[PDB]
């Protein structure tokens, strides 16, 4: 309470709730982490705000459902793909970061924002963090992916195939086929048809070559404020130089409140590690990764005791949200990583992707060894932060954050959180509920996907429909008693059913009622690549090649 302690934010990407030592995993070296469990409390039911990296993100820098700045799609893309594109945090958004620099903190971010960079021109960068709260960054406008690293890239693979291996199909079977009928005198065709087969065919594949050669170096590179500094992205050492960073960042400020958002690449798909983690690992190059970011963690926590400030700082750890189940690669390799006991992953609303790593340690003032099990929010921070700095919570917006220091100081035992919604991007999928005087999770379920092989299918389940299947009374389970979420209640928890669902599916009704009118930004026209918002650090256009790193 206007304590003004030091605040660390470390958010690893994609690290499943299953894959931490502190938590279940026995074969991953996650030390440095569970050198933080020991410390402070754990938080058995932190639940992230969505399942992909974009809404999740927003939601953790807002405290606000990614519905309200309008930081979820309803198409297929749920997150940025594009740094040309004009999508990103609403301009009118209030982050923590910004709440906190007006106290007067010194600011920075460390590693992945993926929440856009410029709207109209190149340079306005509306979205950078820079305009969102940080007075200085070090890292990537977007996120890491298969493609940033030559050996893989089946990001795009499901659009490869829709939009131009399918049509080139169709071309060339078409091609082939009027030239057998031609020869065969059944058919007279003219060579104006054969022509524009050709034509059509060399745009496609142009346009497709042209992708593959500048996707890379368009959009995976190092930034640092305003400027690129690496173009494209090199792995040399990625998680060291950034802890370089976030360690020289800390010691600038060893006087003054700081504000650290350490925001790593790991464990995102395209692994990697450096001369020392290649090799010894549990499930391969993920767990290689997994313990390199680990040896970050704890490498940024012996300077923290090196300059003795580790016991006025509040450390919180986690994940935007779960890991990825269908993500393995096709000579074999199985990356994704693991959600333990629970069913689902990245890209559903099923524990796997919504659950997720929750720690948080301050010496000072939370009781080390701790474990909290009530149901906290992603979005939890911006509230509780907010409060650590002195600064006032927005009073003009809604804040569905709930401030978490009563919770890990005792002085409460039940989070603010009895109705928990879900959303899959723009739908409203599943809804949980820890009803006021019982210890039982009553979650519903709007919808649910549809799981692939019996959903590697699309790579990502989605939310839309042609992949999605509603039920009507919701379908309905009970975490608490079963958190395996592997058997619907119906039966014996019939006596309530009805009754619960009608309690829950008025929350949504009531809560849907504030939401408020607010633009798509993932829309078409703001996640397509704008040409002229492409930043190209050497010339002009595109033929960009950079490294003052
Ligand atoms: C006050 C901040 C205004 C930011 C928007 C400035 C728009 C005009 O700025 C111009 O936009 C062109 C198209 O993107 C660019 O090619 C030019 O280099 C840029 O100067
Ligand atoms: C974007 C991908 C579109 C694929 C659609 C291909 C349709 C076939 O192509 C069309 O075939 C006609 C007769 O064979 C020709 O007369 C047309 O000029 C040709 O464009
Ligand atoms: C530990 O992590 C590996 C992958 O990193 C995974 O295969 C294993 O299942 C995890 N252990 C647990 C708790 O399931
Ligand atoms: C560490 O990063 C530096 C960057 O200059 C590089 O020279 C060195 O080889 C890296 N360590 C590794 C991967 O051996
Ligand atoms: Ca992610």
């Amino acid at each position: 309470a206007a304590s003004r302690p030091n605040i660390i934010l470390v958010m690893a990407d994609d690290l499943g709730i299953g894959d931490p030592g502190c938590y279940g995993n026995k074969t991953i070296r996650t030390p440095n982490i569970d050198r933080l469990a020991s410390g402070g409390v754990k938080l058995t039911q932190h639940l992230a705000a969505s399942p992909l990296a974009t809404p999740s993100r927003a939601a953790f820098m807002t405290g606000r459902y990614p519905v309200r700045s309008g930081m979820a799609s309803w198409s297929r893309t749920g997150v940025f793909l594009f740094t040309a594109s004009s999508g990103g945090l609403p301009t009118d958004e209030i982050t923590f970061a910004k709440l906190l620099k007006d106290q007067g903190y010194s600011t920075a971010l460390i590693g992945k924002w993926h929440l856009g960079m410029s709207c109209h021109s190149k340079t306005d960068f509306c979205h950078h963090p820079l305009h969102h709260g940080f007075n200085y960054f070090y890292g990537i406008s977007l996120t890491n992916l298969r493609d940033c690293k030559p050996g893989e890239g089946s990001v795009f693979t499901t659009g490869f195939k829709r939009l131009v291996f399918l049509p080139l199909q169709i071309v060339g079977v078409t091609l082939l086929t009027l030239a057998a009928l031609n020869c065969l005198g059944l058919l007279h065709v003219p060579l104006g048809v054969f022509f524009s087969l050709l034509f059509l065919a060399a745009l496609i594949l142009t346009l497709f070559l042209g992708f593959l050669h500048y996707f890379r170096p368009l959009n995976c590179f190092m930034m640092r404020n305003y400027e690129i500094i690496q173009q494209p992205m090199s792995y040399d050492n990625l998680t060291q130089r950034l802890t370089v960073e976030a360690a020289q960042f800390i010691q600038r400020n060893t006087e003054t409140p700081f504000l650290l958002v350490l925001s790593y690449l790991h464990v995102h798909t395209a692994l990697f590690s450096s001369k020392d983690f290649a090799g010894k690992s549990q499930h391969g190059v993920y767990g290689d990764a997994v313990e390199e970011m680990d040896w970050s963690v704890g490498q940024i926590l012996n300077l923290l005791d090196e300059l003795r400030l580790a016991n006025d700082t509040l450390i919180y750890f986690t994940s935007d949200q779960g890991a990825h189940v269908e993500e393995v690669s096709s000579k074999g390799e199985i990356h994704g990583g693991s959600n333990g006991i629970y069913k689902g992953g990245k890209a559903n609303n099923w524990e796997g992707g919504i659950r997720v790593p929750g720690i948080l340690r301050w010496p000072r003032v939370i009781q080390a060894g701790q474990k909290i099990d009530e149901p906290t929010s992603n979005m939890d921070i911006f509230p509780t932060v907010a409060k650590l700095a002195g600064a006032p919570l927005p009073e003009d917006r809604i804040i569905d954050g709930r401030d978490l220091m009563p919770l890990l100081e005792g002085k409460s035992q039940r989070s603010d959180h009895e109705f928990l919604f879900h959303y899959c991007n723009a739908y409203l999928n599943a809804v949980r509920w820890h009803p006021q005087n019982s210890t039982s999770i009553w979650k519903a379920f709007f919808f649910t996907p549809n799981f692939n092989p019996v959903c590697f299918a699309t790579h990502v389940c989605f939310c839309f429909g042609s992949y999605v299947t509603h039920h009507d009374p919701p379908l309905l389970f009970d975490i608490s008693k079963d958190p395996r979420e592997r058997n619907p209640l119906t039966p014996a928890s019939e006596p309530r059913f009805y009754e619960i669902l009608k309690v829950m599916q008025e929350a949504a009704d009531r809560h849907t009622q504030t939401l408020p009118e607010v633009p798509d930004q993932f829309s078409w026209n703001n996640f397509l690549w704008k040409p002229w918002l492409q930043l190209c650090c050497p010339s002009t256009g595109l033929s960009c090649q950079c490294d003052r790193e």
